[PDB]
C-alpha cells in the first residue's frame, strides 16, 4: 500500500465517523502551514490547542487574559465544522505561580497557621473559579468538550500532592467542576482527563475518586485517557478493562492525547527521522491495527480519539527523544547496553499515521481498512 500524499488519502474521519470524532491536537502556527490546515481540512472532525488554551496561556498574571490564541482555534474549528475540546481548566504544570501565592506574596504552601491556611484556601478556590468563569462564559455556545482537571492523580495511587491539593486539599477539584457547569449550563461535557489510566495503583485511585464525586453530586461527564502510550505497552486488553470500567460508571471516555512512541521508557530515539528503521514502522502499524480494532468494538463507550498532533513533522514526544551515544560515539537504542553520554530531548519519534512529509504511513493503511 503506497506512501501518498495524505492531502488526497482516504479521509481517516470519515472512516470512523458512526464510530467517534478524530481530532487533532494544534498549535497556532499550524493554521498557517498550509499543508497543516490542509490536513486538518482533510482528516480530522475534532480540535484541541496543545498549549494555548493552558492557565499559564489564558491568564499568566491575575486579571490578564489572553483569549487571541485560543480564538484562532475557535475560529478555524467552526469554519470547518470541527468539534472543540478545551485543554485544560485545572493543572499543576503550565499553571501561573500567582495562583498560588498569599497576600503578602508568600507562597501559602509554606504556611503553617491554621485559620491562615484555611483562609489561603478559600482565596485559591475564589481565584480558581474567576479563571474557569471567565473562560467558560467566553466560550460555552462554542467549545463542547472540557478537560476540567488534568492529572489530578498520582502514579503512585494517592491525589497528585501539587500545591493545589496541598493548599485546597480536594475541594479543588469539585469546585473546579461545579464552576464549570455553573457558568456553562448543562450542554458542555466536562472530563477528568490523566494518563497511564490503565496502570494499578493509578486506575482504581481514579476509577474510586470520580465515583465518589459523583456520589456527591460533582457533575463529572467522562474521562479523558490521554493515551501516551508504546508499542507493546499497555495491552489492548488493559486498554479494554480500563474503558469498560469507567464506562460502567455511566461515564463517557475520550482518547485525548493518543500517540504511539516508536520507544520505550525512558526512551532511547534515534537521533533523526532517517534512522529509524523500516520494521518500526510495520510493528507500529500492527500495534495502530489492534487498537483501532479495540477502539471500534468498544465505540458505543468512545465519543473520540483525538491525536496529540497532525504529522510526525511535529510532536511533543521529541523533547523526550533522549539520545544514547557510546564511547566510539555510536548511537544506543538497547534499553540495557551501555553507553557513555545521553543528549536530552535532540532525537526524534514517529507517532502519528502521518509521516513528516505529509505522505501516509503504514499505521495509515492499517486503520483507513475494515480488517
Ligand atoms: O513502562 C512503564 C512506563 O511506560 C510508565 O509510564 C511513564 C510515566 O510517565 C509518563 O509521562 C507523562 C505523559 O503525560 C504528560 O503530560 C501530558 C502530555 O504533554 C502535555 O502537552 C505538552 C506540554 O508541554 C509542551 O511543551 C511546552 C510548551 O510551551 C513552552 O513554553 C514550554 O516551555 C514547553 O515545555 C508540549 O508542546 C505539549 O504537547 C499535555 O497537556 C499533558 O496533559 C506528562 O507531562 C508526562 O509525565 C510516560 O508517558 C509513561 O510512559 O511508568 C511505569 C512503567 O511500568
Ligand atoms: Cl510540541
Ligand atoms: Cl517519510
Ligand atoms: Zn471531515
Ligand atoms: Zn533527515
Ligand atoms: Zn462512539
Ligand atoms: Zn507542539
Ligand atoms: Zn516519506
Ligand atoms: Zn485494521
Amino acid at each position: 500500500k503506497p506512501h501518498i500524499s495524505a492531502l488526497n488519502a482516504p479521509q481517516l474521519d470519515q472512516r470512523y465517523k458512526n464510530e467517534f470524532t478524530i481530532g487533532a491536537a494544534v498549535e497556532p502556527y499550524q493554521l498557517q502551514n498550509e499543508k497543516d490546515v490542509q490536513m486538518l481540512k482533510r482528516h480530522f472532525n475534532s480540535i484541541v490547542a496543545e498549549n494555548v488554551m493552558k492557565p499559564i496561556s489564558i491568564q499568566p498574571e491575575e486579571g490578564k487574559f489572553n483569549f487571541e490564541q485560543a480564538d484562532r482555534i475557535v475560529k478555524f474549528a467552526k469554519a470547518n465544522g470541527m468539534d472543540i475540546r478545551f485543554h485544560t481548566l485545572v493543572w499543576h504544570s503550565q499553571v501561573p505561580q500567582w495562583f498560588f501565592l498569599d497576600k503578602e506574596g508568600k507562597p501559602m504552601v509554606n504556611e503553617t497557621d491554621p485559620v491562615k491556611r484555611e483562609q489561603n484556601k478559600q482565596l485559591l478556590l475564589k481565584r480558581l473559579e474567576t479563571h474557569i468563569k471567565t473562560i467558560v462564559e467566553r466560550y460555552k455556545d462554542d467549545i463542547k468538550y472540557w478537560d476540567v482537571v488534568n492529572q489530578v492523580v498520582g502514579d503512585d495511587g494517592k491525589l497528585r500532592n501539587s500545591p493545589w491539593y496541598q493548599i485546597a486539599g480536594i475541594d479543588y477539584i469539585k469546585v473546579a467542576f461545579q464552576a464549570a457547569r455553573k457558568y456553562g449550563g448543562d450542554n458542555i461535557k466536562l472530563y477528568m482527563n490523566d494518563y497511564n489510566t490503565e496502570v494499578e495503583p493509578k486506575r482504581t485511585a481514579l476509577y474510586n475518586l470520580v465515583k465518589q464525586l459523583k456520589e456527591e453530586g460533582v457533575p463529572i461527564d467522562g474521562i479523558g485517557h490521554q493515551s501516551h502510550i508504546q508499542i507493546g505497552w499497555p495491552s489492548e486488553a488493559e486498554i479494554e478493562k480500563t474503558i469498560n470500567m469507567f464506562a460502567a460508571l455511566g461515564l463517557d471516555n475520550q482518547i485525548t492525547e493518543l500517540d504511539v512512541s516508536m520507544y520505550g521508557w525512558p526512551p532511547r530515539a534515534y537521533p533523526t527521522y532517517d534512522a529509524i528503521p523500516k520494521q518500526k514502522f510495520l510493528d507500529q502499524a500492527a500495534r495502530y491495527d489492534r487498537l483501532f480494532k479495540l477502539y471500534e468494538k468498544l465505540s458505543d463507550k468512545i465519543s473520540n480519539v483525538t491525536f496529540w498532533g497532525i504529522a510526525d513533522n511535529h510532536t511533543w514526544l521529541d523533547s523526550r527523544a533522549d539520545v544514547y551515544y557510546d564511547a566510539n560515539g555510536n548511537v544506543v537504542v538497547d534499553p540495557n547496553a551501555p553507553y557513555a553520554k545521553v543528549e536530552k530531548g535532540k532525537g526524534k519519534d514517529a507517532p502519528f499515521v502521518f509521516g513528516p512529509d505529509y505522505k501516509v504511513k503504514p499505521a495509515y493503511w492499517a486503520i483507513i481498512d475494515h480488517k
